[PDB]
């Protein structure tokens, strides 16, 4: 699950209205486009964050009329409505004004694919390409002029195909406000290639078939073959559905689906390829308005998630359904999730999730917001859970007790945990913790550090900075340092089970400490997860077992994918045992010392089943230190379920034993942790209304967590400590055929 954190950009008091909004192609700078109460335009560029770049401010006494950035270099065009054409170059921190021969309003601004050239047209139909240096500094005369006659309206640029001459990729297409449309070849001669009924809305080329798409304000859909001799031929021509009358926003994705925003509550699509058309709507269940209105779509291919801005000032999203095996793959609609809303300032007017980063810009009436996605923070430790549901909220739930809490925050949260006493929270620069106060939870204390994780113990919280975790109080106090070398990275994961810490780094090293004393003493001296187990490229996770005997580590792959193995480390042995998902093998391996030592691998399992799955998430139980759990999803036998659920008992005598396995609930969308009796799940919030029937007046706090008891807990969920551990060790005993000492641990 994730959330959209709101970044307002930092507008200066002189600028007036926002305009137009362009993401740099590959690095996260917004440039952003004003127009003044006194009509003079402005230009300026921003960070991810909001904040302003510095020495980017740009002027005009009249307005900005288009933006177009380099495809690759931190170079801006700016085109105005004298005919002004000026490049803004951030690398060099120079402006250049082009040659004064537009003499009207700048309707068209488009770099060549290869950055060499920029094509600029205007309001009276004169068309110019300019050859560019490495500064942005035009090489003399344009490469070509024309003069339509008429009001340019859009351009695009013809890619060359996938293949060794310098061809400069000057193949395009240009639209005029009459409805035709014109190509222009490598030698400059322009040939039409469409004449449509109205005024051109949007222009597309489809680059598998060679193929232009034409929507115009009247909602006509055409599609046209362009062999390279630039002879167009009709492929298709459809009226679409819609409201005429307004500025429908339109996109095409992946080169086979066209989406329209058109003001009707509702966005529309078009499969290109199917012929078949289908509708999204904002749903008031997800706390969207009733007749809300769509202005602005766009898409990420990167994510698979299309994006459209309201009237009302909210974001709508929705993501694409993976194609898993084992399902009819979803047709339509049906590809379609809807997620909950993003709430902003003023009636939205453009989006766009331009910059390769895969963040996304949204302009209002009023200002500008960059959102930036981030997971959902939860945590789970001692019979408590705790859940974030917006950037500023948690539900936190006493699971002892049945009781559940809404924790606004001051800050829009990076991170939480939780203990039976109490929850912290952080954003990156400060950490509030708040106590359990009987049925209220309240502050005991907030204090600035910029860490990127967090842990507790007792009255203690373990906090991160760059190559250190520091022992705070609740005050923010620090009681004692933990030190790492350069070489053996910083702390990026902490985890705290019984009286043990544990760390991991970036550069894939991990250490832990004994907490059962006045100061932390390291437990396990630095361990390379890179040195125990070759072609790991880094850690994805990081837990260890209650009474510290054990790590189990989730390694990831050198692109960050999850990987088939997951790692146990032996502290008392300074030895791994790798299970392979993809195999089913045990393997050990040893570090006592750093040479080439031995190793061992056992056919203990064999359990076909898993040879799909990858680990994605585990725990350990936190009385139990013998008893593990882990979550493990399908790479996209019983039928296949998406993901299944393992709990394995793992001992020095006889390696790891498959205690249980099943598929995870339905309604759970992750494994939060487990606790004997139980394993716990994050619910979603689309599916905790549909069983609730209840009386009219309670705010029913969401029930964001679900549990499942253990198989060999089912009608044993209260069952009595003593009793049930001379059981244990009696069962574990009998299993193992050791009946003398199973008898004596039943006496």
């Amino acid at each position: 699950m994730a959330l959209y954190y709101d970044h307002q950009i930092e507008a200066p008091d002189a600028a007036g209205s926002p305009s137009f909004i362009s993401w740099h192609p590959v690095h996260p700078f917004l440039a952003v486009a004003y127009i003044s109460t006194t009509s003079t335009g402005s230009v300026d560029i921003y960070l991810e964050q909001g904040e302003c770049v510095p020495d980017t401010h740009v002027e005009r006494p009249f307005r900005v009329a288009s933006l177009c950035w380099h495809p690759t270099r931190l170079v801006l065009a700016v085109g105005w409505e004298t005919g002004e054409v000026t490049v803004f170059n951030k690398q060099d921190k120079e402006q250049h004004t082009m040659p004064l021969t537009h003499t009207a309003d700048i309707t068209v601004l488009r770099w060549s694919p290869s950055g060499n050239c920029l094509l600029s047209g205007d309001r009276l139909g004169v068309l110019l390409l300019w050859r560019l240096d490495q500064r942005g500094r035009v090489q003399g005369t344009p490469l070509l002029k024309h003069e339509y006659g008429k009001h340019l309206t859009h351009c695009i640029f013809r890619l060359p195909p996938p293949g060794m001459g310098s061809h400069e990729g000057l193949l395009f297409f240009v639209s005029l406000m009459d409805g035709t449309v014109h190509y222009v070849d490598e030698k400059g001669k322009t040939t039409q290639v469409v004449s449509a009924d109205s005024t051109i809305q949007m222009l597309f080329y489809m680059e598998k078939r060679e193929a232009l798409v034409v929507v115009t304000e009247n909602l006509r859909l055409s599609l046209y073959t362009v062999p390279p001799e630039g002879k167009a031929e009709e492929v298709m021509k459809v009226k679409l559905s819609g409201k005429t009358g307004r500025r429908a926003d339109i996109a095409l994705i992946e080169g086979s689906l066209l989406v329209m925003a058109v003001g009707e509550a509702a966005l529309r699509f078009w499969d290109i390829e199917r012929g078949e058309n289908y509708i999204l709507s904002p749903d008031e269940k997800f706390g969207f308005e009733k007749g809300e209105n769509m202005n602005c779509v766009c898409y990420c291919k990167v994510k698979g998630l299309l994006a459209a801005g309201t009237d009302r000032g909210r974001v709508a999203m929705w993501r694409k359904v993976p194609d898993f095996l084992g399902s009819p793959g979803a047709e339509g609609k049906d590809r379609w999730a809807l997620q909950t809303p993003t709430e902003l300032q003023g009636n939205i007017t453009q989006i766009q999730w331009g910059s390769r980063k895969n963040l996304l810009a949204v302009n209002s009436v009023i200002s500008v917001a960059i959102l930036s996605e981030r997971a959902m923070s939860s945590h789970f430790h001692q019979q408590v859970a705790a859940m974030q549901v917006s950037p500023s909220l948690l539900n936190v739930c006493f699971l002892s007790t049945g009781v559940a809490h809404s924790l606004r925050t001051d800050m829009h949260i990076s991170g939480v945990f939780a203990t039976k006493d109490a929850v912290a929270v952080w954003n990156g620069r400060q950490v509030a913790i708040f106590e359990l106060s009987g049925a209220a939870i309240r502050s005991a204390g907030t204090f600035l550090c910029e860490t990127p994780v967090l842990a507790m113990h007792e009255e203690n919280v373990y906090t991160v900075e760059s190559n250190r975790v520091q022992v705070r109080t609740w005050q923010g106090t620090v009681k004692q340092l933990l030190l790492f070398s350069e070489t053996e990275g910083n702390p990026c994961f902490l985890d705290i089970c019984g009286n043990f810490l544990v760390v991991g780094t970036d550069l894939a090293h991990f250490k832990s400490f004994d907490l059962s004393r006045r100061e932390a003493k390291a437990h396990c001296s630095c361990r390379s997860l890179a040195e125990l187990v070759p072609g790991v490229g880094g850690i994805a996770s990081l837990r260890c077992s209650s009474s510290g005997s054990t790590i189990s580590i989730l390694p990831s792959k050198a692109d960050n994918s999850p990987d088939s193995k997951i790692c146990f480390y032996d502290v008392e042995m300074d030895t791994v045992t790798v299970f392979d998902f993809k195999t089913g093998q045990i393997d050990r391996r040893e570090t006592l010392s750093f040479n080439e030592q031995e190793t061992n691998k056992s056919h203990l399992f064999v359990d076909e089943g898993l040879k799909n799955y990858v680990p994605v998430n585990h725990f350990w139980d936190q009385s139990e230190p013998r008893l593990f759990v882990c979550e493990a999803v399908q790479e996209t036998a019983g039928p296949a379920a998406d993901v299944l659920i393992l709990s394995f008992f793992i001992s020095e005598e006889h390696g790891f034993l498959l205690h249980e396995s099943f598929p995870r609930p339905a309604t759970s969308h992750s494994l939060l942790g487990m606790e004997v009796p139980y394993y716990y799940f994050t619910r979603k919030p689309e599916e905790a209304d549909r069983e609730d029937e209840v009386e009219p007046g309670c705010h029913h706090i969401p029930q964001m967590v679900s549990r499942r008891p253990l198989r060999d807990f089912v009608g044993l969920e209260d069952c009595d400590k003593a009793t049930r551990d001379a059981m244990l060790h009696f069962s574990f005993f009998v299993t193992i055929g050791d009946m003398d000492e199973a008898f004596k641990s039943i006496k």
